[PDB]
């Protein structure tokens, strides 16, 4: 085999786990982490829901949007909903 000798230097700070590879320690620590809260507007993720609120309140507040029925542009997603409820209503 082309692999190196035994010893498992890369060790977990939280449990008895060890490996010979840094990527195996990185992947293992993902079990010990907190909850991932994802953004509703981008691929962003956070371990703190209060920082995720600030991310949306700064990055995705008064965000440009378009209608899925008439392709009209809108200045806020909340303004687009009122347009869909008036012009494209679900009969419910
Ligand atoms: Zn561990
Ligand atoms: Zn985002
Ligand atoms: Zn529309």
């Amino acid at each position: 085999g082309s692999s190196g000798s035994s010893g498992k230097p890369y060790k977990c700070p939280q449990c008895s786990y060890a490996s010979a590879i840094k990527a195996n320690l990185n992947v293992h620590l993902r079990k010990h982490t907190g909850e991932k809260f994802a953004c509703d507007y981008c691929s962003f993720t956070c371990l703190s829901k209060g920082h995720l609120k600030v991310h949306i309140e700064r990055v995705h507040k008064k965000i440009k949007q378009h209608c899925r029925f008439c392709k009209k542009k809108y200045s806020d997603v909340k303004n687009l909903i009122k347009h869909i409820r008036d012009a494209h209503d679900p009969q419910d």
